């Protein structure tokens, strides 16, 4: 009906490359920055799949929006300074910068800056002290990529699994 048989397929798997792309770019960090990297036990204590497609997705693109990512820092901080104190407005912000990402079109690099803001905003709401909210963002982050026609662009392109050839 409302959704293509992959289009739907790439909606339910954005949970999963989230999940993944949380914990791998976590992880990164820890690895590279040790304790001068940003703590959080509940990026550390997310269980993955044994090494699944839609795993080895998610720690590409988190690989890749190490790098690519950084150019959107300052406008993703700027923006989380809007949230407020119960994050009752994560969901609305998360809408503004998917607004924002692609007002010009979908790209590849477009969705790795979302997933990004996702990651960040995970990050600032534990920082702030609400706990176990990494549940919501990723409701939050699938939602906007299903009803913004995301999943039906990526659909198009062979589906989540088409992300693994720019390693």
């Amino acid at each position: 009906g409302p959704l293509g048989s992959s289009e739907q397929q790439v909606a339910q798997d954005t949970e999963e490359v989230f999940r993944s792309y949380v914990f791998y770019l976590h992880q990164q960090e820890q690895e590279t920055q040790g304790a001068a990297a940003p703590a959080n036990p509940e990026m550390d204590n997310l269980p993955l799949e044994p090494n699944s497609i839609l795993g080895q997705v998610g720690r590409q693109l988190a690989l890749i929006g190490d790098d690519i990512n950084r150019r959107y820092d300052t406008e993703f901080q700027n923006l989380l300074e809007q949230l407020q104190p119960t994050a009752g407005n994560a969901y609305e912000l998360f809408t503004k910068i998917a607004s924002s990402l692609f007002k010009s079109g979908i790209s590849w690099g477009r969705v790795v800056a979302l997933l990004g803001f996702g990651y960040r905003l995970a990050l600032y709401v534990y920082q702030r002290g609400l706990t176990g909210f990494l549940g919501q963002v990723t409701s939050f982050l699938a939602d906007i990529i299903l009803h913004h026609y995301i999943a039906r662009w990526i659909a198009q392109r062979g589906g989540w699994v088409a992300a693994l050839n720019f390693r």
